[PDB]
């Protein structure tokens, strides 16, 4: 996150921090957000060999009571996912366990011009590390227009969001994490430039509900 303030320690309880291996790299770093007990909802560019989820956690250097370090037992990417033009990048993770609900940890449940939100880990500087604490951030939903640039954008199943004439947005290590409008998940955080200047580009969930709730239903 560029440009925001550290959130309330444990004042978004559905946040997920990532933790993906690939086979020949180190460890690279998503955020995402629980939506059943055992469902994480995230991008499907997160998608490795294997996943660890850590739910409960703000400064996520120091261990403490709060966090649940939990096991995936199987990754399902979206059918449609395109490597080239990223369009459908969505993605859902089963978890081994169901988790325990605190105070700290519990679900997010399902209901251009205005206001969201969104928080994350990510970097806050095109030339920083990613954050210690979990970061978050006040952006302006855009008309389309305004992300003619990425020239595979489309309206219908994603949203332009971050004002050009501020700093402010979401960066490298916050893909897969949501973005609420007046309380509810409208979008998830999927890509922008190499040097951070807004808008970026998120997932529109509307368009999932279907394919969302078929995999839950069977799972
Ligand atoms: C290639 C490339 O450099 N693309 C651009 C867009 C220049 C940079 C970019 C990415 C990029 C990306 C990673 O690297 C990382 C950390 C990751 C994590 C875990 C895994 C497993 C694989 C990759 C991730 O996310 C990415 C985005 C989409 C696809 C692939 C990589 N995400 C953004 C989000 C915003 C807000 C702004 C810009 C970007
Ligand atoms: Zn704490």
């Amino acid at each position: 996150i560029i440009g925001g303030t550290e959130s309330k320690p444990h004042s978004r309880p559905y946040m997920a921090y990532l933790e993906i291996v690939t086979s020949n790299g180190p460890s690279k770093f998503c955020g995402g957000f629980l939506i059943r007990r055992n469902f994480v909802l995230t991008a499907a560019h997160c998608a490795g060999r294997s996943i660890t989820v850590t739910l409960g956690a703000h400064n996520i250097t120091e261990e403490e009571d709060t966090w649940q370090k939990l096991e995936v037992i199987k990754q399902f990417r979206h059918p449609k996912y395109n490597t080239s033009t990223l369009h459908h990048d969505i993605m859902l993770l089963k978890l081994k366990e169901k988790a325990s609900l605190t105070l700290a940890v519990g679900t997010l449940p399902f209901p251009p011009g205005r206001m969201c939100r969104v928080a994350g880990w990510g970097r806050t500087g095109v030339l920083k590390p990613g954050s210690d604490t979990l970061q978050e951030v006040k952006l302006r939903l855009m008309d389309p227009q305004a992300c003619s640039h990425f020239r595979d954008f489309d309206h219908n199943l994603q949203l332009c969001v971050g004002n050009p004439r501020k700093t402010k947005s979401a960066f490298k290590g916050d893909s897969g994490g949501p973005l609420l409008c007046a309380g509810v998940a409208q979008g998830i955080v999927s890509y922008g430039r190499s040097d951070a200047k807004p808008p970026a580009v998120f997932t529109r969930i509307s368009h999932y509900r279907p394919w969302i709730n078929q995999i839950l239903q069977a799972n």
